[PDB]
């Protein structure tokens, strides 16, 4: 129930150095239903009701495949998930069969915010990429929120495209 | 060898109907490193001397991985690959539990250029991912490509930030 979703050894030691008093990162497992993590999310975008079932299955989904994704949280000193991000790790044939990093569902809740929180999260997620190998890591954003990334230090590297079903 | 990396009902029979004469589009399989498929990803952006054990290696990994990644290829009249494209299916919690497709790697030998086939890829994996159940297909691509794929049915959704290592 608490075991963490991927080794703790993934998680960033700069960023554990630096993280607010009493705030922790940690990697996702599986009581975190429980502790206030799909509430977090839904500062994204929409999350729909999940059942703790769902959640359950949906979760074992992910662990099943803990080297292709990564889900962590960022804890307040009460241990109330506060933020979240995602790591989705791409294999391809180029770059010498390569790999690539994906952010994705990056979330702190709203009177957490500004207090370097996501920032803490990239960095985190970055330090996991490229441990594993990645050459590059990747995410898309809105103009509104452009600037975090780049105080995060990324770059503009394209146009994100979609079709919507 | 020739066993195909997913089911050939994958393939979208409209796309099928519409491809120009004696053009296949079906999906990898692993005898594919036989017949030019890394050549064409060299247009997209560099690729590096891959040997065929790599390949297999490679190979074993993504069709262990079929509910994830869908790898195609168009093969011109004497079943040479000419083009590639790539769906990956990334599994969310927002959105009910939602999946996104990502299409990657879509790679036209130049010869074979301005014919139809990368819009017809753009279509059959579109068709995978809606077939599938995904809520929405993304992409990130260049201002110079933006072009394609409005005619492809996309539109501008954002922006793609990078972080190269
Ligand atoms: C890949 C994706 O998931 S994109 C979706 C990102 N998520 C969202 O937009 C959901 C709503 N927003 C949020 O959850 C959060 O505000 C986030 C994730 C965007 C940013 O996290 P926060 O904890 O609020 O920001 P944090 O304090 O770490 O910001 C770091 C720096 O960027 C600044 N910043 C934060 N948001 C923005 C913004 N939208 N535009 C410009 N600057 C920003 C901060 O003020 C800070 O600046 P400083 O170094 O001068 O102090
Ligand atoms: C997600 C990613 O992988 S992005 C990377 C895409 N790949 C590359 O850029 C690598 C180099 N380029 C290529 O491999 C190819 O030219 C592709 C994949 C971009 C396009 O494939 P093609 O087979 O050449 O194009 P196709 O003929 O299907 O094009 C469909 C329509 O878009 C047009 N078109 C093609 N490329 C472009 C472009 N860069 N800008 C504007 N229009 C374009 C075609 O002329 C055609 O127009 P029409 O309907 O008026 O005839
Ligand atoms: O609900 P959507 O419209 O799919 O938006 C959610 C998406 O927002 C993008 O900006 C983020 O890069 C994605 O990580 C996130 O999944
Ligand atoms: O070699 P890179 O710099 O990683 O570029 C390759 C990448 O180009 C992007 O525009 C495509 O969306 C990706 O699918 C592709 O993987």
């Amino acid at each position: 129930e608490n075991t963490p979703l991927f080794s703790p050894s993934l998680i960033s030691p700069d960023v554990l150095a630096v993280l607010p008093a009493d705030y922790t990162i940690r990697p996702l497992c599986r009581s975190d239903y429980k502790r206030g993590y799909l509430d977090v999310l839904r500062v994204l975008t929409t999350v729909g009701d999940i059942n703790e079932e769902q959640w359950n299955s949906r979760y074992e989904w992910i662990r099943a495949r803990s080297d292709e994704y990564y889900l962590l949280v960022v804890c307040d000193g009460e241990g109330r998930i506060v933020g979240t991000g995602s790591l989705v790790v791409e294999r391809k044939f180029i770059h010498s069969l390569g790999m690539v990093g994906h952010i994705e569902d990056i979330a702190v809740e709203k009177g957490q915010q500004g207090k370097k929180l996501g920032l803490r999260i990239i960095q985190a997620l970055d330090y996991v990429a490229e441990k594993v190998g990645c050459y590059k890591t990747i995410l898309d954003c809105s103009e509104a929120n452009e600037g975090f990334y780049i105080k995060c230090g990324f770059k503009r590297a394209g146009l994100e495209m979609a079709h919507y079903y």
